[PDB]
């Protein structure tokens, strides 16, 4: 039986994403685990200018989707959430029955690591 | 090909070792990696009493060997070293061409993680 069943990858959209993506794909396939994906984004509204929240979200959505598409993850298992990375990472992991969180170091990594209720894989970038 | 080739397990000889041992055995076997093992021990000599350095080392050696024997690791790949855990863990990993260090949390974990030149798997105990 599989040593981990459900691996959550956290990506930050750096140029080094691709190393981690292929590694995590090889990982999950060799051990038989399913993958989910999350990226954490990353008060006065300016009145003299057009806001670009939706366009900015679309860029993020595309980057998430580049990665999601490579990994064959259903959009239902791709997460783009507002908030503090550590907290949001850990809340999705709990909610979604993850048993391995994967993060890159380069922080967020060290905070997820100190508060996660499951194993954490920190991948050197 | 194997996502990791050489996994170094670090054990501290707590009652929770066995969970980590079987997990790491299942891990390495599913991905095709070889295992090494390390435990880091863990100025005036008393003149009125017998010292027990050798007996104390034998106890540690037995505990290392319980774990090593389970995992089928040659004694050549089992390490019982004097020193600061973080430093010694990282020095063996470098020396021995490790590409995944495994540690339990419960520290040492967070220090190995902040200075390791390879991926680190932190296993919740
Ligand atoms: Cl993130
Ligand atoms: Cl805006
Ligand atoms: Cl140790
Ligand atoms: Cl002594």
């Amino acid at each position: 039986m599989s040593v981990y069943h459900h691996i959550l990858l956290a990506v930050d959209f750096s140029s080094e994403d691709s190393q981690v993506v292929q590694k995590v794909r090889n990982l999950a396939s060799q051990i038989g685990a399913r993958l989910s994906l999350i990226h954490v984004l990353d008060t006065a509204i300016p009145l003299d200018t057009e806001t670009t929240y939706d366009a900015m979200l679309d860029v993020e959505k595309q980057k998430l989707s580049q990665i999601g598409n490579t990994l064959g993850i259903d959009p239902a298992h791709r997460w783009l959430v507002w908030g503090e990375p550590r907290e949001e990472i850990i809340r999705i992991a709990e909610q979604e029955n993850v048993d391995l969180i994967v993060v890159g170091s380069h922080s967020t990594a060290n905070s997820v690591l100190h508060y996660a209720k499951c194993d954490v894989l920190a991948v050197r970038l």
